[PDB]
């Protein structure tokens, strides 16, 4: 069997765009994009999820200590050791007002996720080597209805943009897969933000066909 | 579903005991506590697995910054609401020569986790409740033949024989569940720490009872 | 009796504007807001006063440790429970030259804040529940004539004219209510930054109208 | 008028002794040893309360971020002057097992909360005096019937024993006043750490008649 | 007799300006600011003096862990005391293009300062009052030769300029003492920074006159 | 002339012991230990005067973050240049209850502010050299009639009996100069902690007699 | 024989310029430019590397706690002593997008490894003397055709060609020696970063004839 | 060619017992352990000397930054790839009266640093491997006729004794290579801690067996 650890924020976890933009409920598994990827690969696959709102590549958030994706992800990765690979989808909330982050510094954010996966042999006591890395650039953000959305993404759509350029250059000079969410997919949710069902599922199998053949 | 995460050391990550002690490979998920527990309860209940090996309660350890439960805690919780149960089996490691803590500074730390999930509620922009949390005592240690073993263990087979009745106290306290895994299974692996598959599928099937009876 | 905590800055505590800018005497409580707001509701509400001068959202003022409101606020609510309302009249101070914070970065501050009381259910050892939550835009700055006071401020005029929009759309956005001061007051006194007594008056009977009619 | 700010732990928030030991709710201002005290002073008196149970004189409780008294007491300082008295009722939770406090060392943080009022004069920007300290030593504590709650005070009941002949000390030393409440009372609850109402209220009488003869 | 602290940097240290630019020499003490104005002021007046080269009000230096002013001024006063007046002459080195500080920001670590004078009463175990509180500005930078220097202090000349009117404004918000180097003297050492022994002598004959004025 | 600077604690500071304990004046200079050995040495030499009240040799005091000398004595050295002679007389305190140092650790803090001194050449931007150093061992404690005393002090006395024996072997390890205070004085003041002026004066003088003999 | 240490990033390490930009393996010794330079010195010399590639002069690099080149040298003089000149060349990484450092910034840093070497005589207990010190200006950035290494390095050609001239200014400043590499070599990897063997091999024989004349 | 990187404190470094203690030469590189260990091996090895006087496995000295083994060792690894072994010889200044280790913390502290190697594969951008490890038990320490000495080691000769034998425990338990110095050599020197040139020539020659015996 193969085990598949898919590492993002709210487009993973499965957050629902609603109206009254939060708060909200949860996508069940079969409509989040890790649910559809899993289903489209079989049962030779293991899918783990670790999906967490608001998350950012590398960044403390001033009003959640829980947020910073490089500090959870070593420890993620030797509780779910044995891996074949470690899909990440992050970036979309570093670009927000507030961190002042250009679009290079999120990359690098990126960045330091793809190294912790690539070091991580061995976990804590066991003799399993690192697992590959699929970087997922994210599909850029769409115009926001929700005032507090607006600000809260602020100079954010043009740095979202230029993730999937950043990424594959990132994801080329580690040695690792990139996929392009945006070349499949759009941001479709009212909010602007996150997504509909049926775009998950058609993610989760796009996915899933680059996951067959990378191994 | 019924959404049980189910957060621990090298005993839920499924450590096989080995003549050479270190390192080792992983339990299969079907004999794993967790995977024969999910077998006993049925499709109506989702297992999520936080297995971690060395973890502790909420203790930082010196050589790896990964181990302290109660730093990773809050951002799991975050990660897998909805959540209907916690179960938390934690503090054999607690019970080691270099962390100099006594057996009730280490149910103080399994309070603080239990803390985390009582307080939890809604998660990152979410509507959804606390879970319930089941509290588990794990067996006390054994023999160890290995030096290092028994060297990283010095002082903590006494303190592992006081847990069990310092996790029913706490939990009658703080007002949630309480198994003692040590009614029904020892710690019968080679090494004198970890546990056979036969006894982590004993010890799944009696955490299963025990949750059902819950809901 | 219903128990309202009122948390702000210099305007809660009652600072006398006067010639010599500083230092100043404390308003007695009739002609404060606190006061005045206490005064309408009448005998069946109960008022605890949290206001200090120079305190700030969520910054640490360089020489002074005492006025990071979002420092203190856990610990005040947990003395305070059972409570049924907070007040929060703060993002002044925040718009201080040498901060060089944006209007979104004070209003997520003030988000913050806010998420603190709604997060605060149970306190330490108790079943009271999460009161509801007051955010009150403060009214813009006015001319400065002492010099020092101009310094302090400098850019801070054009970011007090945007609190109120951004603190309606953090309301709305987190579900708890709002209220525009600058509606009902300006800052009238010589400062340009304090308030008169019939100004604080006229501020807490309008206060106290919101206040009754959420109960 | 006179201002008094009362700031202690559960004794002062006023926690209800109850046979399941956690969680509980609060006695009426009437039944706390504050509003007992502010009745017998009288309406030339304003008196501010500062409970906040678990709190301790100046330690960081490894479970709460909320309950070292030292980092909180300057900041409520200054947001209640003028002050006239203030009184410190602390110790109790500095006895607690897993704290490892000698009874000197707690005097001694007792010590740092009278400094922190001696060196308050002015708070933000006024030119108000610093007020009088009263140091309280609360009553010893009792047998406790609950194991939870016997193992967090285990020790700690020789060293309550040892706090009002060292509070005396430090008080005569740093030339402020003293009141031993085990003088008066005695720790009455059924759980051995808390007091009734009819306690509460006896605490406050004595402690107002030292008040208006202190001034 | 009274007691004076004369606070500052290499101006007050007695940084001999030579065409090398560094290292340098140290004037005698009757070719110091502080030696000149003890000789006006006469054996009435004990003189002590603190002045240490590229010291700064408040900012750490990156590559000197012993120039924040505000760092060690504390305990200056409590090892000093009873002290009559503290002579407070810094700001040139906040100045340097590194830092990045505006004037406001130099003038209110300046501001940092005077309060810790205002708060310093008692020092350790004592009855002394607050001494007295001289702010000197500066005078502005010159044209400096050197190329390593010219770099140092890059911005900093506009920055120098303005330091007078807000010191000024800041001794007067803080009811403090003001004085103006640059209306007495001017910057005449070679390197752009420093100063003659005569203009240290014209400068502590004119110190000394506000000093006498006060007593 | 030749600078010495006096480092130290009260004794050098000039703590007058009284019966009321604290808080007291400061012993004129002619009534110092310092000012004792200045009039002996006469006009040859030039005494900088560090003495602070509760400091310790490298010890953080939990309630005052003014008091480790280690903290403050690079600063004081670079302010001072050119200096022949640091003598200092430190360790008393570090022998409090709340420290929990052995004498040995008291010895190795001494060590620590000894290659301060050896490694201070140069200072900021000066060709000086590194001054010569006196270790001073300070005389023994002696009965303290105060409470608060005997409790601050508690195991005290036993360790100030060793420090003699230890700064000797650290003086002979650094190659620096010692002298044992406590075979020329003994601990009089009333609080069995401070000096007599006719105890400094023949300490001055007898430290007098052994920094001569240096040059 | 005289110890030479070689103190820089991947330019002394030795990376081989390669077509997919990373990862890539290390030169050989004799085409590395510290070989070269051994090699042209001769026996009479003994030459100490300490390369790191991506090492900055006194940065934190986000992704790498490895990477301040001020948080080791310190550690490395000490195991190296005696030593006789310490080569120092660093300043290229400073210059990278995400640094957002200015070049006088970058000149400081070196500035503060400077230092370093000045001030480490004796080590851990010996009598050893500072060495000399030799800052070298590394070689303008060149032609990036990786997009990720253009991205890295954003901003930085144009301050890569100010280095030299401030590195000039520094060293004349701190009194020690300099050479400017970019008179002799220039940036000739594919890469646009890193150096051909030849270009290694001229800087060495180059730094060589520079060392000789020293001594 | 094959490069081994030697790890260690002053036994490593090559401290030369002298009878005034402190300070010390440097034995020539043919009297070092490490010099006749490369002169065993021939040119066919690459030897790097990291040895640095006082330094612990995983300890920060009170007195000196510089000493912490496991802060250094990552960045050394990454300088001085390719290795193909790391020989680390430490822990005889963990045995040091100040730092109160036991010898299973010293072991574990080894364990740290066999850690670090173990993951170091790719240090910064290359393809290497991780290299073996060598880990050697220090010779017990004797008596010491320095009381200076004798202090800094009290307690340590005991936990001297017992590293060999945990330290074989870890090599076995993390599956590496390990010798005991004891075995072939005894600490000869003058001071009880240090060893002589040909106690270094038999310990390298030793070392170079155990190395040529792996490849």
């Amino acid at each position: 069997k193969r085990s598949v650890l898919c590492f993002g924020d709210s487009l993973t976890w499965g957050w629902i765009p609603v109206k009254e933009s939060s708060p909200t409920l949860r996508y069940p598994y079969e409509q989040r994009w890790t649910g559809a990827m899993a289903a489209r690969l079989g049962d030779g696959y293991h899918i783990i999820e670790e999906g967490l709102s608001a998350r950012t590549t590398s960044l403390d958030d001033p009003n959640d200590a829980r947020l910073n994706g490089s500090t959870y992800l070593p420890m993620a990765l030797a509780s779910h050791l044995p891996l074949d690979l470690v899909i990440i989808m992050l970036g979309t909330n570093d670009t927000k007002s507030y961190f002042h982050r250009t679009p290079y510094e999120i990359a690098n954010g990126m960045g330091k996720l793809v190294g912790q996966v690539l070091t991580c042999a061995g976990g804590v006591g066991t003799p399993y080597p690192a697992p590959k890395v699929l970087v997922v650039a994210p599909p850029p953000l769409a115009p926001m209805p929700d005032p507090w959305f607006e600000g809260m993404f602020g100079g954010g759509y043009e740095k979202s943009k230029e993730l999937s350029g950043l990424y594959k250059a990132l994801a080329d000079f580690m040695k690792v897969e990139f996929f392009a969410a945006g070349d499949c997919i759009s941001t479709d949710g009212i909010d602007g933000i996150h997504l509909s069902a049926e775009t998950n599922i058609r993610l989760g199998h796009a996915i899933a066909d680059k996951v067959a053949a990378l191994f």
